[PDB]
Formats: C-alpha cells, structure tokens, sequence
C-alpha cells in the first residue's frame, strides 16, 4: 500500500482531534504504554545528500546509507553483512569479507560514514533497552525520516526532541530535551491528555506525514 502512512495519519488526525493539552487538568504519564516500546529508531545522522548520501546509524548499531542514485547499503551490527537495496526495492544479502568488486565504492563510502558517525556523533538514546531508510527530507524545523517498517522518525533541530511514531502499535515515543525516552500509546493520549509540548509536535508531525504522503 503506502508502508503504513494512511494509518499513521488516521492515527495522528484521531489524537488532534482530540486536543489532548487543551484540558486544565492532565495526566500524560498514564498514556505510557511499556508495551508500545520501539525496537527500531535512528541514533546518529549525517547529511551528505549534495555530492555523496544520507548515513545513519540505527539503535542495534547497525549502519546505513541512501546513495544519491536511490540504491542503499546497510552493514549489520556485526561489521561484515551487508544488505544491498536496489531503486527497484529488490534486496541481496552479502558480506563484507568476500569483498565483492560490484560493491567496492558504496562500501568504502558506507564505511567513510560509520567512521563519521562513530568517533564524532552523540547517539539519540542510548541510556535505554531490518529496516532501512526508505525516505527523508528536512525542513528548517526537523529531518523527518521514514523507514521501511512504517515508523516515522522526526528530529527538530532546535531542542534536539525527537518523535519516533510507529504505526502498527498506534504508539509515538517522545525524546525530550533531556534526552529521556518515554513511550505513549495514542489511543490513551486522546484518553489522559498531555502537556502543550507534545500536543504540538503532533501536530506538525501530522503535517510531516500529509507530506509524505503527498510527494
């Protein structure tokens, strides 16, 4: 279909529509649903789009690339498999070792990427306990970032808050300044309310999605 984007702006309308923080009285924490927990989300970025690609890292520390001719190359976290996405969106599974001579330039710079990443680059949790990148752009607000198993990732550049919005737990996990993790099933934020902070990242993560849906 569309990798779970009209669920996840149904989802997302639901949750506005229910103006959670125009309420005098709140409870934000009872939406906390420990069972909603992401597994995946990205940790570390770097935008080289002009001449070379986006790099990311992904938590389980295995690290990405979208190469500017829409191809993308993921090496696991064990340092030698790699997953190779042609623009079709057909994936081969390869390693590292055998040193494949199709591969040799994307692996190099794959690499020139995880050596960016890792001496130089703060991971986004990290204090707490395979998909790839299928699409991203940035506004002067936020990177917004869309991987391959629906979730929707959104960074805002200012206060370094981050949402990772899954649609298959209809749940968001929210990064705050504090850089502490705190996950929330939707369904029982339109139930309990939150605060003004969150309410309006909703909603121009809302606004991130109609974008994504429309190009």
């Amino acid at each position: 279909m569309d990798c779970h984007l009209s669920d996840m702006l149904q989802q997302l309308h639901s949750v506005n529509a229910s103006k959670p923080s125009e309420r005098g009285l709140v409870r934000q924490e009872e939406a906390e649903d420990p069972a909603c927990i992401p597994i995946f989300w990205v940790s570390k970025w770097v935008d080289y789009s002009d001449k070379y690609g986006l790099g990311y890292q992904l938590c389980d520390n295995s690290v990405g690339v979208l190469f500017n001719d829409s191809t993308r190359l993921i090496l696991y976290n064990d340092g030698d498999s790699l997953q190779y996405i042609e623009r079709d969106g057909t994936e081969s599974y390869l390693t590292v070792s055998s040193h494949p001579n199709s591969l040799m330039k994307k692996i190099t710079l794959l690499k020139y990427f995880r050596n960016y990443m890792s001496e130089h680059l703060l991971k986004a949790g990290a204090n707490i306990t395979l998909p790839y990148l299928r699409t991203w752009f940035r506004t002067r607000s936020a990177i917004i970032l869309h991987l391959s198993n629906g979730s929707v990732q959104i960074n805002f550049f200012q206060d370094h808050t981050k949402l990772i919005l899954c649609p298959l737990m209809a749940a968001v996990t929210y990064i705050d300044e504090k850089r502490d993790f705190r996950t929330y099933r939707l369904s029982l934020l339109e139930e309990y309310g939150c605060c003004k902070e969150l309410a309006s990242r909703l909603r121009y993560a809302r606004t991130m999605v109609d974008k994504l849906l429309s190009s």
